[PDB]
């Protein structure tokens, strides 16, 4: 395992095997590589276009170096972030619906701008994003919900912080978040900002380890379920790879204006995403809830992506509910409130 | 020029505008850039595939952050691994009769078989201030320009380019970069890929003429063996140009002759050649000197410039003694013409 090799492999466009990869991702993860190599090595592997078995391997190399809990029967809801409109954080609303039938080991982290990822929106409800795993198990038991910050379960990666920071360009380790959850979560709504990555992400997930995952990617260009259009999808299970095409209306929704479900910072969603739950916002609860309906067609409770919407209608109900339980006991209730203040609560 | 842009601009495999790398190459050389983008940027560029503008951009970046001299009116025969002996050395030392030489080079990373270690070995002095150097080229019409001292700025990529290992835009850039600025030469390339691109960097690098030849099986000089391709470019122009080492009339040379595998071998074979003591050597400096002849413009065609090559080779080594005489030892040259 050569690093010089590897990148001469490269340079050359020519695929790594898995456990090349793995051992590469390893060596990159544990501080072992120089900077300069790091870069060029991620750098290279975009411009090469990063295959299957490096995504693996990748994959693979960030679980075994990770902490971890164990909760597979959970689910998460994470997608890959990719640089796009900058809607509401759904996945994190969502996540708080689906605690409501099932436990959830929500895998985030913060962003790097404008707080639009998930460790930045919990912060802004109040949410301790810190949570040892002691705890973690114990919060799971208890409310059927726990954050999982990336950088806390994945101290490893900050051997890897400088480079992506400085580069400031997508690389293999914005796609990689949502495979390495640190709870084993063995259900998932993974998001992608690509129909390719779509393609990519998901013969990767057939051989990373899932009971069922399901990958989507909205119309718009969203990470999302789509809340105007189709929404292409792709469910991968230990028995294959199913193609599922969807528009909005197959939910029994007519089309959401997007201008009601962009934000511009962590508290405008979390402002959003509560007045949702206070019903104070039919746009931003409805785009929840098509999102939230996916979810439950992968945990196979709901036979039909209609009905999904229907059952996540009922949930959306208790979900203010929820959320003051999961807040009161692992964060700080105050912030809540002024948040369902500046929400009208 | 914000490097963030012009990485994810190279990221999408676009090509960058003139001033757009210029810009970039400054910061660059200059170092002003963090270690981190240096090596990514260089890298998809690789990935990408280095155009025109690129190299241009680049050139001109070195050209202005280089330690200069004028001499526009002479002609440099750099080039950019087989292990033949360096002929443009020796090559630079025949046209230095006819017309002021400004020789820009480097040492050879492994087994001396670069121009500066040639030179050495011929007991010059490679290392040659540039107050120095333009007396130098006015009492002797010829002299060396160590690109290593005279491109001091390259120090802010010497750590990236070392790390990385692999070629960069860097290593053909050099014979681009003439320190005095030469506006005639015969520069090398080490594949017909880089004949197309560098010849159309080259015409807008503001040459009087600039002869860049590919010679099979895979050397930056005119092919002994066989063919080689030539871009003749100038101010009217780029002119696409095949030929064979049998139309300057002799018959191709043994390879196995020309391959030396040490800088004082090298500095032997140049000798015996001047001596009359190894024709093949010396037909195969004589048929580099040719093209370069014909880029000065001082013959008609290639054979008339093989045959002046004739005569000058036979002045070569006294001329090779009073440029040593003058700028480094002469008992070292004394040395290595003992046994030759
Ligand atoms: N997209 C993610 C999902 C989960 C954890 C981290 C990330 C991340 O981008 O760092
Ligand atoms: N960006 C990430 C992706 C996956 C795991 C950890 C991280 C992190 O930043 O700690
Ligand atoms: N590698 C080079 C290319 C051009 C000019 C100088 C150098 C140098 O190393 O000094």
């Amino acid at each position: 395992m050569n690093i010089n090799e590897i990148l001469k492999k490269l340079i050359n466009k020519s695929d790594l095997e898995i456990n090349e990869a793995e051992e590469l991702a390893k060596a990159i993860i544990r501080g072992e590589v120089p900077e300069i190599l790091v870069s060029a090595i991620l750098v290279a592997l975009r411009m090469k276009g990063e295959s299957k078995n490096e995504i693996v391997g990748f994959a693979r190399a960030m679980r075994e170096l990770a902490i971890k809990i164990d909760v597979p029967n959970a689910i998460d809801t994470a997608g890959t972030g990719g640089d796009g409109l900058g809607t509401v954080n759904v996945s994190t609303a969502s996540a708080i619906l689906l605690s409501l039938v099932n436990p959830v080991a929500k895998h985030g982290n913060r962003a790097v701008s404008g707080k639009s990822g998930s460790a930045d929106v919990l912060e802004a409800l109040g949410y301790n994003i810190i949570v040892p795993p002691e705890r973690a198990k114990e919060l799971v038991n208890k409310t059927n919900f726990v954050f999982l910050f990336a950088q806390y379960y994945h101290p490893a990666m900050k051997n890897v912080a400088n480079v992506r920071k400085t580069l400031g360009i997508r690389t293999i380790f914005n796609i990689l978040g949502p495979l390495t959850n640190p709870a084993n979560a063995k259900y998932q709504l993974m998001g992608v900002f690509s129909k390719d990555h779509l393609d990519l992400l998901s013969k990767s997930a057939y051989e990373l380890d899932f009971n069922k995952i399901i990958l989507v990617y909205g119309e718009p260009g969203i990470d999302e379920v789509s809340p105007i259009g189709n929404t292409f999808m792709k469910i991968v299970s230990k028995r294959g790879i199913e193609e599922v095409k969807l528009n909005v209306t197959d939910f029994g929704i007519s089309p959401i204006p997007i201008e009601k479900l962009i934000v511009n910072s962590a508290e405008d969603s979390a402002i959003k995403i509560v007045r949702a739950f206070l019903g104070k916002d039919e746009h931003v609860a409805e785009f929840i809830k098509i999102n939230t309906a996916v979810a439950l067609f992968a945990l196979d409770r709901v036979g039909d992506f209609r009905e999904g919407y229907e059952y996540a209608d009922h949930l959306i109900e208790k979900s203010l509910d929820k959320l003051n339980e999961i807040i009161s006991m692992n964060g700080d209730v105050t912030k809540l409130k002024t948040i369902v203040v500046k929400s009208s609560g």
